[PDB]
Parts: structure tokens; sequence; C-alpha cells
DNA sequence: CGGAGGCGCGGCCGCGCCGCCG
DNA sequence: CGGCGGCGCGGCCGCGCCTCCG
């Protein structure tokens, strides 16, 4: 019933869309979006039980599901740049410039950027985990320590000492799972290493049985508490004079299963492309919700990301959506604390004999 | 630098306890709170990993701390029964039974039940996941499923079929840590078969130093974040009228490592052993966090949980302290944010030659 | 109704930043 | 002004409940 979805960043469930490219990924071991994005070969980080895992599929509710389980999975500079848009408040036809951090250490990148400034393009420099390295602010008695995904900086000058007008916050969360992905992964090397003809051996049952082994189902209810309490904080650090904006880039997957945490709720209408979480007509600290999608329309090998919703949110809703409304849902009238005593007595009356 | 602080129920970094029943449940791997809960002898249910590994020691910012890494610590009926009088509104001394669901199959304690019910002494059964196991509400299109650790039966009637006035609720959070234990403990598992006289090995520099093989720090913002949530969700849950109270059980180190996250909070004492997080007058959740410590004062081998503080919440404080107070602490004079655009501007710095 | 699977729960794992000590 | 190390972060792990499907 769950399945490895994509093999080293390329498809193998629902459809084994192997170019002479996946061949050579898979082979090697290299996670294709580390490699596009430092422009150097790069092996998937991940520990031998789990290596080349970057998607895994499921059913909730008798509904299919990708479920990202690598961050690096979701390393589309392409689509973070679009998003940054959003959050430093650009047109979506403005000239634009997405360059990684470490790239600043280039002389041919510095005087590019120079000419940027001049000309009044937008220049961003971000700084990633395995891209410059990620940035934090220190605790404090009052204050906890918190890190950041994605630090966005725009430039104002680089002449003398580079210095930033507005700083951008996207934070990535993804899944993690139930159990362990060590048995399909080892059955699907065997026929990786051994087997003369791979991509012909997973689409039959034998191969759809060894990407199922043992494979359980997602961490729902983890992933919410974790990525709640850092949403609720850091959206209000978003209110800050120097910080443009904060977003949050999660699959669809992830977001549909927050419904139920956020008390099923209903998305205004902006009639502007974009969403709205309760009224963020005024007050606004420029809080976003990136809800993203596995391109389905593309053909190209590893399926970039593409934008499924776009929502800007109001931080008090959110927090009264999740802590106050849908308890209040689960008191309901027919809900299933209404029903909890008749379960306590259920549950005594079974230690009764015959 | 960090320490195991006791092995299969029983001390051994900061003092080793050396009894004859400290070496027994070591040699034979018996958690000695399972044991004792149900009277039957039971192992540790940890993985060979980490298994016996039911405290850890550690420092956070200078001071000692002892962090508990196994719900079954934990496991003490005694320490809850004194909560649940808390729970249930019953005085400090009054009759009180607190039995496990799983007796209720015994038909000597059944008849035993009957007679206490009718000469006015509380009857509550507990349901743990060891213990009968754990009871869960299900999932709805507007809220999600949630388990229970401990839920609390008070009984009214047993004669035809089980019925109860008011169900309690008791959450039991520990701490979880980075890295692993495996070669802290493959270095004293070696130590417990092959060598002799264990105890007399484990306060020497080469057990201290085996001790701390590789041991790393807890993993103090992930249990916020995870425990955070569950506190505000089912003490809001804890409202209800059928509902007499819900309490979290923690130990003083988490508890401390919490503060931060509550915006250095100030607790106001209320003059009867108690404490209060924000205003409790009004509108009663009957919420409650009981804080706890490894009792230092009995010599007993595996030293049971002592209160240390016992704090009555107001939940919408609660939700406030966490997610505004404290962002705002972040935001204000000398704050870490304050310097964050220099920072930006210092680690893009490190890139030029 | 009985075995299989979903998933809350909460402890294992290590990367890499930054604070602390010498 | 360098290297141990604490710790945020976020993915691995399996227990035992319950709901679903044959
Ligand atoms: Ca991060
Ligand atoms: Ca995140
Ligand atoms: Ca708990
Ligand atoms: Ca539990
Ligand atoms: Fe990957
Ligand atoms: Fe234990």
């Amino acid at each position: 019933a769950n399945f490895i979805a994509e093999f080293f960043g390329h498809r193998v469930y629902p459809e084994v869309v192997s170019t002479e490219a996946a061949r050579n990924d898979q082979a090697t071991g290299t996670c294709p979006f580390l490699t596009a994005a430092k422009l150097v070969e790069t092996s998937c980080v991940k520990a031998e039980t789990s290596r080349g895992v970057c998607v895994v599929n499921t059913a909730v509710d008798n509904e299919r599901y990708d479920w990202l389980v690598c961050p690096n999975r979701a390393l589309d500079p392409l689509f973070m740049s679009a998003a940054s848009r959003k959050l430093f408040g650009y047109g979506p036809t403005e000239p634009l410039q997405f360059i990684a951090a470490p790239t600043l250490a280039d002389q041919a990148v510095r005087d590019g950027i120079r000419e940027w400034l001049d000309r009044g393009v937008h220049v961003v420099a971000y700084f990633q985990e395995k891209l410059g390295g990620e940035l934090s602010i220190s605790k404090t008695d009052s204050s906890p320590e918190f890190s950041f995904d994605w630090t966005l900086a725009e430039v104002e000058s680089i002449y003398p000492v580079p210095k930033i007008k507005r700083y951008g916050v996207l934070e990535i969360q993804t899944m993690d799972f139930h159990g362990s992905y060590k048995h399909a992964v080892g059955a699907i090397d065997i026929a990786l290493v051994e087997g003369i003809d791979f991509h012909g051996w997973l689409p039959t049952p034998a191969g759809r049985a060894a990407l199922s082994k043992k494979m359980e189902g997602p961490n729902l209810s983890n992933v919410f508490k974790r990525t709640f309490y850092q949403m609720a904080y850091k959206f209000a650090l978003s209110g800050h004079q120097r910080c443009a904006g904060t977003g949050f880039a999660i699959p669809q997957s992830v977001w549909k299963s927050w419904l139920r945490h956020l008390a099923n709720p209903t998305l205004i209408d902006n009639g502007d492309g974009t969403f709205s979480l309760g009224d963020t007509r005024n007050d606004s600290e420029n809080a976003w919700i990136f809800v993203f999608e596995l391109d389905p329309d593309t053909d190209a090998s590893p399926r970039p990301l593409a934008p499924h919703l776009e929502i800007r949110v109001n931080v008090d809703t959110l927090i009264d959506l999740a802590l106050r409304e849908s308890p209040r849902a689960a008191l309901g009238p027919s809900g299933p604390v209404a029903t909890f005593t008749d379960k306590v007595e259920a549950r005594m009356l079974r230690f009764w004999p015959k």
C-alpha cells in the first residue's frame, strides 16, 4: 500500500519515469537537486537505511499522496525565487536575480552584482544548510534559539562591504515516517547492482512488492506539532521592520493533513491568484504558506516544484484555529469527546469474564 | 560531559547505588517500575542500543540536571494517585483506592470495589499503555486523533455493568536526546558480564569515561514543540463537563528548559502548596502541570517521584506566553533579532578574500 | 468478527552553526 | 583568535491502540 515514489530524484512507483540520466543518478547515488544547485556532483546525504528515498507515496482517507521525505528534495531555487517575490513585494514580471551565498566568493559574480544594483535589478542571496549554511538567532532567558532554513538577503550595496536593505525567511517542511525503509531499500538495491534491467523490473509485481516491502505511513501529527510552533513564533518575528516576510513551503499532501488540525478552514479568495487564512486586510506581518506540488505536467527527469496554493496567513487566526476552534469542534454535539465516557466504560467492561 | 545517570532504575553517575537488588535488576535487565506495577517480572522495553538507559545526566547553563529518558521511569502509581486527588478534587487526607484497570479481571478485587463504593471511599481505575492500554479520541474533519497516557476512571457503579462519575487525564513527558547511547551502553555491557565487581568499576576514571562515551545532550526544543501543542489542545478538552481535569507530569529539568519558551514566567504563589501560571480565579478548566523530582532524600534502590512544583495553568496565558510574549522579548532591545541584520552582513562578508 | 494496516506518541539518529573555554 | 561541544532541526524507529476490509 505504501511505496517509495522517487529513487534519487526520479519517479519509480506511479510511473517508472526513467531517462538515461535517471539510470545514472540511481547507479552513482546522486541527489540531482544538490548537484544542480552546487554545480558539483553530490550523493544523497542519507544513511544507508534510507539512501535515495526522496519521496514516499501513501493513501490517506482513500486518496493517493506523494510525501516529500528529504528537505533537499524541496531544494528548488527557481521555485524559491518566485516565492521570494511574494515576500519582498515584487511584481510577477520584475527583473530578479536569485543566487546562492557561496557564489559571493567569486569575483565574476561580485562584479555582476554591482552592475545589477546600478540598473535597479533586485539582487537576493540565499543562505541554506548546504549552500552557505543556515543562520540562527541565539537564545535568551525569555526566548529560545531558532534556525532558519532559507535566509534571503536583499542586497543594497557591496562596494566596500556587503550591506543589505531587507532580509527574508523561507521555512521548508516535508514529512517523516513510521518504521523503516531499510527493507524496501535493501530489496531494490540488489536489483540495481546485481540486476540486468532495473527500470524494466520496477513496474512488475515483484518490483512493486519490493518498493512497498514493510513501508509504513506518515508521521502526520508529529510534523504539525513541530511546524505549528515554528509558524506561530517565526511569523511573529516577521513583524520586525527589517524582515520583509516569512513563508513556509510545504507539499500539498502535508497541507491537506493539516486541515483537521486547523478545524477545516475555509480559505478566502482574494481574486489575485492568492488565498487568505483569516483577515489579513490590516496590520500585516507578511506571513505566507506556499503549498507546492511535484509538477505533474513537465515530463522533465526530476519533477520540479510547482505552486499549488499561495496563502497569506493571519497569525492570531492560525493560533485560534488550531488551539481553540479545533478543540471546540472535538467538544461538539456529535464529536469524539461526547461519546468518550461510554468508551471508558466499554474498555472497563472488556476485563469482565465470559 | 554527559553521563548515563541510571542503569535499569539504579543510579550510576553521580553516586553508584550498590545494593543486591540494584545488582540483580541490572544483570537480569528488568525495568523495576513495570515489574512493580503489574507484579510480574518485565524487562526494559528498549532496543539493544539504549537498553537499560532509564535516565541521563547533563549540564545546561553550567548546572547539573537529571533527564528522564523513558516514560516507564515515570511509571509511579503512588505519585499519580496524589496527582489525581488534585484532578478530581480530593483533600490531602481522605480515603482513595488507585488501581490498574487489568485488575478488574479479578473477582476478588471486583467485590472489593463494591465494598469501597458503598462506604463512600473513592475508587479510580487507570488505563496506561502497559497497564490496560491507552484510550484515544478519533479524528474528524475539524479535529485530529489524540491518545491519553493515563486515563483515570472515577468509578460509581460495578454491580450490573461498570459505570463512572467522571474521567481524568494524566499526560507524561520525559526527554529525548541527540546522537546515540550505543557506545556508552556497549562499553558498560562488557563490564557487566565479562568482568567482575561491576559497581566497583563504575566510579573509576575509566568507568566514568565509559558512561560518557559519545553521550550527547537533551533534545530540549523538540520536547517543548510536541508537548506544548498537547497541553493547549488537551487542556481545552478538559473543559468537558464529564472531565474532572487534565494534568501534565514533567521532571524539574524539562520545566527549567521550558522557562525560556514561556517568556521567563513568574509563578503566583497561592499559599496552599500550589502555584499558578496566569489568572485561575474564574472559569476552571482544572488544568495542571505537575513538576516532579527524582527523590534525593530516600536512598531506596530506584528513587521514586517526589512533588517539586504543583502548578495550575490558565490555558489562554500559556498560549500567550509561548506564542506572543516570548517572540516580543526576542524583538526587544538587545534582543537577537535587533542584531540579526549585522549577522547576515557578517556571514556575507566571510566569502570575501 | 479477526488479521492487517494507520497513526498518535515519543524516544533514537546525525548535520552544521555558534557559543564557550583556553 | 581554533576545536570541542550544545542544540535546533527534522528525519528514522517500533508499541499498541483502533478502524477497515474480507
Ligand atoms: Ca532549519
Ligand atoms: Ca521548518
Ligand atoms: Ca504527553
Ligand atoms: Ca504515549
Ligand atoms: Fe535526498
Ligand atoms: Fe526503561
